[PDB]
């Protein structure tokens, strides 16, 4: 499952639902380990939406379960986005991920 700590401020209701095009500062981050990806160095803030799978599991359900200006803290766990494979050369096999995610979006 995935875990939720979101630093307080926000406004706590505007809940994601489907049909919902969203933009995430997120900050990729690797447990026991360095950085690997930071949306805020291109900063461009990755527009993308809800249902089509285009993002993992894990951040799927940690993006639904945040509201508008929130700062949350996911924990990742292998099954839902890497452990059995891990991305060649760049998310070693059975990893465990954290993220800096700030939903500041749309719809």
């Amino acid at each position: 499952g995935v875990e939720i700590e979101t630093i307080s401020p926000g406004d706590g209701r505007t809940f994601p639902k489907k049909g919902q095009t969203c933009v995430v500062h997120y900050t990729g981050m690797l447990q026991n380990g360095k950085k690997f990806d930071s949306s805020r160095d291109r900063n461009k803030p990755f527009k993308f939406r809800i249902g089509k799978q285009e993002v993992i599991k894990g951040f799927e359900e940690g993006a639904a379960q945040m509201s508008l200006g929130q700062r949350a803290k996911l924990t990742c766990t292998p099954d839902v986005a890497y452990g059995a494979t891990g991305h060649p050369g760049v998310i070693p096999p059975n990893a465990t991920l954290i993220f800096d995610v700030e939903l500041l979006n749309l719809e």
